[PDB]
């Protein structure tokens, strides 16, 4: 139950935020009564650290040829879920008390996207400087987190996958040989 | 008055949200009572509605007020550094929106892509730019809708990665590398 709990509860704040998400509404989800919810598991903001916990580690687990790096671009679009997306860029939203710990998930996240990165760099087919290179694709992901928040919801062509992937794929073949 | 509700109410839905913002939060605010909010408006759904309108319109104004290659440093540099973070934070807030306002949002989001694609395209000049001109404004595009991400979390966290002048230094990096 737990995990069903968990699972339900980041499809609930992805929607509607932590501040429009009840635990009436995450209970009606694995039904059982509200009350039954806060006192037999967790309050909503547990529920919620919960959920921010099981996004990082679903980040984590999720992450060198030039192919190689279109692969990671693919898969980071058309295979992350957008509700871990959209729960990712609402972090931006979290309750207070839970600043310093999400902020030292997001200085993990980071540090470890840059030395993936380092593995890709590879000025024999790349014609950027290593900064340039991984600003620039920083810069792509942090892009699609921001279009894939909108994405679902309001369904513009702008904001879709393909557009995304197309957008990407003609710049990095101007600067990877 | 309504200007000052306005005002207030943005800056109340950016940091609490649509839901955890309350009509007393908004009247209090203003130093009124709670009863005179509906001199002008009908409900909190309608001081939302009013809001994102005035959050729309305040990003194509900046858009517009703000064609030289150096000119286009300079239009980054402003959106990066003046841009008020309440309202790249409401801006983001608008994926969870109440649903009534589904198709009005959808439609102002579709403009200011419009808008921007553009405005900004005009800074384009072959004999200075690398890029073609499509794979420049996309570009130019993602620089924006980055900050959106990077200004929320800076905000919030303090990551020294997301500042204004690291994301302003990153921006100018790659636009000298498309520059001939």
């Amino acid at each position: 139950m737990k995990d069903k709990i968990i699972d339900n509860a980041i499809t609930l704040f992805s929607e509607k935020g932590y501040d429009g998400t009840t635990l009436d509404d995450i209970s009606k989800s694995v039904n059982i009564k509200k009350a039954s919810l806060y006192y037999h598991y967790d309050n909503k903001e547990e529920i919620y650290r919960k959920s921010v916990e099981n996004c990082f580690n679903y980040f984590i687990d999720f992450m060198y040829s030039i192919d190689g790096l279109y692969q990671f671009l693919f898969k980071f679009i058309f295979d992350v879920d957008e509700r871990y997306i959209k729960l990712y860029v609402q972090l931006s939203s979290a309750p207070e008390a839970l600043n310093s710990e999400i902020k030292h998930h997001l200085q993990e996240i980071n540090t470890t996207l840059h030395d993936e990165l380092i593995k890709y760099y590879d000025p024999t087919h790349i014609a950027l400087d290593k900064e340039d290179f991984i600003n620039m694709i920083l810069m792509f992901l942090e892009t699609w987190y921001f279009r894939a928040s909108f994405s679902q919801k309001f369904g513009i062509i702008e904001d879709s996958k393909n557009r995304f992937k197309d957008q990407v794929y003609s710049l990095l073949n101007v600067f990877l040989k």
